């Protein structure tokens, strides 16, 4: 698809069999979701945003569908204000910025 | 241009007679720059991201040039950890996400 930016670029993702809404964010290195359960072991990560730093749980090699495009990669889980899909997954689904 | 997302999508902007580097951020409603002087009226605003909120000054109708493309819009100025170009200016240079 081609997504213009007059509204927030919110898309449906699927992860762990569940649909969620998430924001496609080219300004984010990483993908970070609101509290949820994921399988396996996690590692610690501190990520920085506009307001400061939060601690999140890092899960690797997680399957996630983004607008129907399949990806498998690192998902961070923590107290984010919204679900955000960052460049780690945007690259997997072949996203670019164009003007 | 077509901008890949293997790396952070940094561009040069011209604003208030200054050249600055900024991040093209489809997840940002607003454009926020580190402390700088701008002409004209402003009003205070709180903006939120990962890590919580910061207080910024909101300047309206500011001319900016981004990768050779002229636009005009609201620019927020304050203690942001990095310069971000948000959707309010990305729309004006005809920037889209594609995959
Ligand atoms: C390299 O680290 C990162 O990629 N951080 C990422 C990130 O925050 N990077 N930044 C992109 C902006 C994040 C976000 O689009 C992400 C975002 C957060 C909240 C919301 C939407 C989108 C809902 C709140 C509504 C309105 N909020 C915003 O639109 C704000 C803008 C006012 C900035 N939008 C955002 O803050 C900008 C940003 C980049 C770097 C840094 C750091 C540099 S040094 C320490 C931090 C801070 C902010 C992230 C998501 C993993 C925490
Ligand atoms: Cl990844
Ligand atoms: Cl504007
Ligand atoms: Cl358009």
């Amino acid at each position: 698809p081609q997504i213009t930016l007059w509204q927030r670029p919110l898309v449906t993702i699927k992860i762990g069999g569940q649909l969620k809404e998430a924001l496609l964010d080219t300004g984010a290195d990483d993908t970070v979701l609101e509290e949820m359960s994921l399988p396996g072991r996690w590692k610690p990560k501190m990520i920085g945003g506009i307001g400061g730093f939060i601690k999140v749980r890092q899960y690797d090699q997680i399957p996630i569908e983004i607008c129907g495009h399949k990806a498998i990669g690192t998902v961070l889980v923590g107290p984010t204000p919204t679900n955000v899909i960052g460049r780690n997954l945007l690259t997997q689904i072949g996203c670019t910025l164009n003007f």
